[PDB]
Formats: C-alpha cells, sequence, structure tokens
C-alpha cells in the first residue's frame, strides 16, 4: 500500500477549509475542496486523499458522522493520516 502521510492542521477562525466526503455505500472518507490559503492547504492536504487516522485513531471503519465528530472534537489542531491518490496510470 502507498505509504500514508501525516498532515498536521492548525485550526483557523473559519475552521480548517476542506470538505470530508464519503460515497454511496462503498466505504471510505475522502478529502475534497481544499480551500486556497486554508489551514488544510498549508498542512499539505490534497483532494482525493483517503483519511486513515484522526489524532492517531484509525477511522477507516467509522461512519461519516463519527469521523466528523473526531475532527470537531479536537480543540484547536488535528492530525490527519492520509493516503494520497494515484497520479500515474499506464493506458
Ligand atoms: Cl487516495
Amino acid at each position: 500500500g502507498m505509504l500514508p502521510r501525516l498532515c498536521c492542521l492548525e485550526k483557523g477562525p473559519n475552521g480548517y477549509g476542506f470538505h470530508l466526503h464519503g460515497e454511496k455505500g462503498k466505504l471510505g472518507q475522502y478529502i475534497r475542496l481544499v480551500e486556497p490559503g486554508s489551514p488544510a492547504e498549508k498542512a499539505g492536504l490534497l483532494a482525493g486523499d483517503r483519511l486513515v487516522e484522526v489524532n492517531g485513531e484509525n477511522v477507516e471503519k467509522e461512519t461519516h458522522q463519527q469521523v466528523v465528530s473526531r475532527i470537531r472534537a479536537a480543540l484547536n489542531a488535528v492530525r490527519l493520516l492520509v493516503v494520497d491518490p494515484e497520479t500515474s496510470t499506464t493506458l
């Protein structure tokens, strides 16, 4: 598996500046819409990142709502372990 990567975000006055987005039924939570100039951008989060841990807790087997709660629970910073999306494919 692709080496996961740690991103350490510091919460700003409007939060972190990303969307957390899941799928229909197929399990995973993904980062989308990393806002320009945001704490998420500065921490190196990328659209399409799959979220594996929040503050050291594996969240691969938690619901969307639970993962949101884990991120919001953190008072002013959050550590996100992600797996980055593929960038090379042979056709
Ligand atoms: Cl990914």
